[PDB]
């Protein structure tokens, strides 16, 4: 059939485009280049994608997925252990950065094989707003266990919602680097509550 | 002369910061960087091996500012060891707020510049630097713990993991969003959020 014809295709292409940008970068990648490596046509991966940026964005969209679950858990004010469920997203967002070749291979791509240009303005813009969409979430789950007396009640919750993300994004980026200089699966849990221990109890994070 | 050389190197450096700025490192070449400099005869290639080369001039400039300070946190004979690291952050954020040349080549090394193994250097020149800095920032906070101003029992290799990542990403941060975080005016705040991370969690404790 038509569509499930064009969803396999899709899905070569976004391999291969994982593959190029990992080894060569987004810069000098082509969607000609990337056709040649999933066996397409011009024709058919220009029928998909109009521009590179539109590829890089498929990839990036692609991390939320797995997540989803138990952020609209934490984010959700009947919920009665808002910082459990956040606890359980961090462990789980590591676990995959370590296991997973795919979310691993694209998070390297975002930090260390793609350039901000305003030649291709719209990847910084998106990542603006991916960031941002974080942002709003994990505020709003910090604001519920505060309001279930998990968090001290004078917590600023954007600052504390900022703070978590530099932690957690710095680590991901630091294992990128220096994969071997920091146990991130072994020592999970250590490395989750220290992120949470600092929003719990700093008193430079209260109002 | 000595000086015709030093002028030229600097003149080099920041032509780099405005090429890479703008097109990024990928796609910049030497040559490039030459002529918006206006350097000619080949000149670049006497200053510079290779862009990685250049690329790691411009990383290296980052530390000139900050290392009285740094040397001091290291110092077995400071008494006040974390009272240096909370002095030294403090400047690493106020000098990214306020300093174009700061934010600029903070910008390039975080958003626009790309590891690739056809150029393998720049990744294993960023992994000595933040290894550089590791065992610096170790140093510090053990001297702190020996000073009574860390908890005696902390991790002090994945205390400064943890400080770093926070810091980095609190850069990254404000880069991509400035106008989220008050990063100027609310510093003291943001280095003791990161601070505390290191005087109270249990989870860095050994
Ligand atoms: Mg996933
Ligand atoms: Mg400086």
């Amino acid at each position: 059939r038509t569509k499930e014809e064009a969803q396999e295709t899709r899905a070569q292409i976004i391999e291969a485009a994982e593959r190029a940008f990992y080894k060569r970068g987004v810069a000098r990648t082509t969607l000609a280049d990337i056709a040649e490596l999933a066996g397409v046509t011009r024709g058919a991966i220009y029928w998909h994608f109009n521009n590179k940026a539109e590829l890089v964005q498929a990839l990036l969209d692609s991390l939320h997925e797995t997540h989803d679950h138990l952020a609209r858990a934490s984010e959700s004010e009947d919920e009665v252990d808002p910082l459990g469920c956040m606890r359980k997203l961090l462990l789980q967002v590591f676990n995959e950065l370590v296991l997973d070749a795919r979310t691993r291979r694209i998070n390297e791509i975002l930090h260390h094989k793609c350039e901000f240009t305003d030649d291709m303005c719209e990847i910084r813009q998106q990542r603006q707003s991916a960031v941002l969409d974080i942002h709003k979430g994990w505020t709003l789950a910090l604001a519920n266990a505060v309001r279930r007396g998990q968090l001290p009640g004078e917590l600023d919750a954007e600052r504390a919602a900022v703070a978590l993300y530099a932690y957690v994004d710095g680590l991901i980026r630091r294992w990128l680097l220096l994969p071997d200089s920091v146990d991130l699966l072994g020592d999970v849990e250590k490395w989750v509550d220290t992120g949470l221990d600092m929003l719990r109890l700093s008193p430079a994070l209260r109002k």
